[PDB]
């Protein structure tokens, strides 16, 4: 649900769907992961907890050079 779900921005215009789901393993488990140009991707998690811990903790974590911007 939209509980679980987190806006990800600011990735480095060639880091992957792959990069990015192992990136966000430490948040959770990712059960839905779509990227677009840009850098920009949106990602569910399991549980909004999960939601919550990437927001929370891993805002302005650093992947491939490029700091993210998660809501």
């Amino acid at each position: 649900g939209s509980h679980m779900r987190v806006q990800v921005s600011g990735m480095s215009d060639e880091t992957t769907w792959h990069t990015l789901k192992d990136h966000l393993r430490q948040a959770g488990e990712v059960t839905f992961c779509k990227v677009f140009s840009g850098g920009r991707a949106v990602v569910e998690f399991v549980t909004p907890e999960d939601a919550a811990r990437a927001i929370t903790e891993l805002q302005a974590s650093e992947l491939e050079g490029a700091t993210l911007f998660l809501r």
